[PDB]
């Protein structure tokens, strides 16, 4: 095969969309291989810019196509340089930009720890005609700098693997496996905004719904529970544009569900307390002892849910 | 005709839009036919990449156009390989991406069972000049993996049919029918998020509206019913961005309508109960027996609506 | 002139945007005229596909440009076939897709009856050098099938007219009028979703605002009227993303205005009833007789507004 | 210089975005100058269509570039005709579409009177090599027809001026000033929808907040004022998607601010009235005389704000 | 190297998106260098327009590529002029438009003071083959004019620096550092709309939550605090589309948090006041002295938060 070396530079990572589970990466790509020696004007290396490289392509120069596997839509490419050293090596420098997608788990919403994946693979040649030797990723711009709500940590891990595509086996008998470069950038979500925007106001609404039991009569605390129901519905709205639809439950949605359960349990408990009077003579305080036991059990439920 | 074999590979299915009734599919398409034997440099097959295939097209090579019938907009094509074996067969490999639309019924919203359809058809040649022999679809990437809220099950069924277009009969006398490939991927919606987001809170609001009848006087339970009306209006909003406009009623909208009917029936029943006093001496408890009969009838209504 | 025949096929009509007053139409266009006899390889007709037709255009072939007058943006064209019979006729087949706009009246919102208009006109030649003979529109796909909330009825009416453009009269002395094809598809809005989403809940809120008059004291029914005011404001929001800004009033906005008028009339009537006491001794029941007259007058107002 | 005459035809003006302060204009542009006499096939004028004009451009024909100065993004051009009379004049007909921006003042929101501006200017040649002689604008399609909420009045005024660009003075010593065509279409906003959607419901909320003073005790009218506060907050939302952020205040936002001021002034006045009792014996009616003076002063404030 | 002079003209700055932290800049770019003397038709300088410059590029003319480093997506370029003086200098004039991004700090939201940065850098040549001599930026259009909510002050500062890219060091041994032009436009946010839209209504809600303590009994002031809680939740929504997610807290979000803290502190204080009665005989006024001390402490907290 023809040995190809890749050097991916990353300019910035921006536009992290946690709802669509995509992110947008800017930077440059530098491929480099070795071919037959050629003649260039003078000892200086030759530069071929964009919209004129096609003359060299039709002239007979072997130039591979690099595509990104996990991209959404076409990569919005810009400039492309094909510079030619006269000793033989051909360097293809291009600027890439596109929306990349990943699995992006959400088992813990506010304290999330994710990774950003770039997968690079030639479109045409299998690994017996183009093998990737190595990649060095220079993430010097975003090495320890904070992007939106994400605090990037560590270097970018590199890997080379041989992926196999079975759909090409109808036309290629044996040699139909492709060279993979995957580039991983670990990213940890910064939980501060969520900490002072959702989990603390929801806990305070939980305490306000706890404080229903301190009342003295029926209709006043039913109206208190109903106007607490309305504001729990209000916080049920604000999470609709913060995470997508998930099969499981995150921290915030479990807290919403716990709030609904606590308020309707309080309403059912007060309804049962009023229903305890068979003839309208019995006082209702014996079941009203959960002023100092419902918060303890709810705290225990939260403590179990933490671990 | 010229026999053409298709092998569609599917990379991922993403961006399922249940409101616009479209979905976006990434993957590759591999067409293959057989032509006259040709001379290639060496015994190796020849590779022609993108933006240089037009030289072979103007040079005189017969290369069909594959279009997707059910696509929204132009398919955002990327790379395209035309590789040439020297024995005669010509292989057209291309990467396709676009928004496909389907009928996408919504008789049951949270427990939906849909399918994803890809329809492939040549743009120019009728079946007497291009007949599709077979298709093998390799859905190995999404075979049993979960995409957003959709849990994909089974393989992808394949079919070949001859569709007929009457609009072309003005220029072609008899032979004006086209070759169809349809590819079907069955998909079942995962009902968990809806189960703990809409149907359970709405049932709890239904029980809260049931609990109006336990009060003792007029204005307190009218205010209770009105503040329950307000939060049913609040849940009437949250469904406005979850399904499109439908002629029929789904489960969730029938539950909204049932909630409105139950609350206004309670208000009318209490209004009638107060209106029962002709001279202000009659007690109002005889019609107030629906504390243990309105939930039973409402449960029966729900049970009828289930089947 | 050169006689041109058009056969427009319509694949589907989708993405009906009632706010922007545009709609998106997919399908094919087939133009056909007659020219000088030519020589083709063999007795079979010649096929010229996309991205190679420009060789025949620069070679000297007369091929008109068909544009859509009422389009928003450029029509997102795809494939284009120029097939050549050897007897002389030249057929230009193209696939068109774009957002078309129309007047789209809204005098009755839920029971709307609209039409979809496609206007076709050559860009360059006036009717003395290109005259449209006839059009046959094959709307076989959407002939009696329901698209989103629109139930399409009937065939598509056809017309040929000669439109005149005065702006071209500065450069052409007399012959400056163009050939028009307009294609009309009548469409009736299906009122079911609106019937069980807006007009019925609003009428029930109207009845709830009627039920204010059954109370016995002041502040309780003022609070009842205010919490009904809040939910009428809540329904004033839901119509903000269903129709655009109109100079006139539809059914639903007239019902909103009637709800505001009824609630504030009830508040003013109760304020006047309390203000009737000059010295705090007079009872307030004489003006409170509108329990059985305000619904009758409001029903009469609705009955007048219907016709 | 070379004298150029322009005839701009306007098809429709649509998509008026009052938030982004842009609007979208469809129509055609017709440039015309005079050059050397040429030979054409026959006495008929020659027509050159799109995607073949570049042969005449590379062949040596002088064809200027017309750009729109106030455009947002590139103008989405479509067809372009370059027709050649054999006497010498060369006519460049093109179809233009793009988002144009203007200052778009908002001192009076519902009774706005704006204008739509098209600025046309050559990209390359200064006025000593291309001078615009005149423009005639044919606004016959939208001459007295209503677009969305805008009622277009009058003709379109025309102007020719010589704009000067200082940034080009580094490379051109003296002659560096360009020819301007500005085309102005006056447009008056139709205030009906706003009249029955915002200013009337807000005045009715103002009257409802006036009616707090008719109560007899404390907590009932505090709760009345608070539930009026909530619905004034509700109307504070609906204006967030109707106008952009402005440094000044429009009519509707001044009415919101007046509503907040009136409600909190009522709350402070009632708080002061309750605080007037030093020992709990004094009656609170002397300061409660603003039942018939607060509306008069508020009407006077509105009357001052009108002029 | 080849000395290049740049003159950037700025037409307007529009579409400032404070959520995505990007802004869109229109204007022109004028590059200029000096090459070998050439022959042109006549003594006049030669003009080469768009879509014909590629003939001169393939003909052998050295023309650099100018890219913007901090751009989001490809710059939506339009026309491009390459004018040739016959003495030797070659001028490349182009029109640029794109979304540029910057750090855009938000430590003070309503009284923000930001800057707009344009970074220009050649794509291919390092500073030993293309060195930027100077830039003069002509910001004459937006010199002291107000764009949306931003009041632009001062001139645009200019700078030339030599940036170094390590990712290119794999292919270039020593000389791998690029020439930077950065152009800075200082911009101050106009705080008026925020002043009368958020900070004043929130302070008035704060005073309304202060006025809870003037009541006489329990359930009335609990209901007052709960209906104030609901409208603080309502203002918690309106800030969700005004700034993005930030790790820190701005002025408005600190005011929201202070409002939540004050209301729940009032609820806890009243709960403690009711809980002070061990046997139901003690009066609750001793802890109710914060009618004139809670506003003072809250004002002190605000005063500390200001500096
Ligand atoms: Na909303
Ligand atoms: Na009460």
């Amino acid at each position: 095969p023809v040995d190809v070396s890749v050097s991916i530079f990353i300019n910035k990572i921006y536009g992290v969309n946690t709802l669509e589970q995509t992110y947008k990466v800017d930077g440059y790509i530098v491929a480099q291989w070795t071919g037959k020696p050629r003649k260039t004007p003078g000892d200086k290396p030759l530069i071929v810019e964009n919209t004129q490289i096609e003359r060299w392509i039709n002239n007979g120069l072997w130039v591979p196509a690099l595509e990104f596997i996990n991209v959404v839509g076409s990569p919005d490419t810009g400039n492309k340089r094909l510079m030619l050293f006269p000793d033989g090596r051909v360097i293809y420098n291009a600027r890439f930009l596109g929306s990349f997608s990943n699995d992006m788990d959400f088992r813990l919403f506010p304290f999330d720890r994710q990774q950003f994946v770039l997968e690079l693979e030639p479109f045409s040649y299998n690994n017996q005609q183009l093998r990737f030797s190595d990649i060095q990723v220079y993430t010097e711009n975003i090495d320890n700098e904070e992007i939106d709500e994400w605090w990037i940590r560590g270097k970018a891990s590199t890997h080379i693997s041989d992926i196999r595509y079975d759909h090409l086996s109808s036309v290629q008998p044996n040699q139909n496996e492709f060279s993979r470069i995957t580039v991983r950038i670990d990213a940890v979500r910064n939980p501060s905004y969520y900490l002072w925007s959702f989990i603390l106001p929801l806990g305070l609404i939980i305490a306000a719904s706890w404080s229903v039991f301190w009342l003295e009569s029926f209709s006043e605390r039913l109206q208190t529970s109903f106007t607490l129901m309305l504001t729990v519905v209000a916080y049920a709205f604000y999470t609709s544009n913060i995470l997508p639809r998930l099969p499981y439950t995150t921290v915030i949605d479990q807290m919403i569900i716990a709030g609904y359960g606590s308020i309707f349990a309080a309403i059912l408990l007060i309804i049962f307390a009023h229903h305890r009077q068979a003839n309208g003579v019995e006082d209702d305080l014996l079941i009203q002892r959960c002023r100092l036991a419902f918060p303890l059990g709810f705290l225990a439920i939260g403590c179990v849910l933490v671990i």
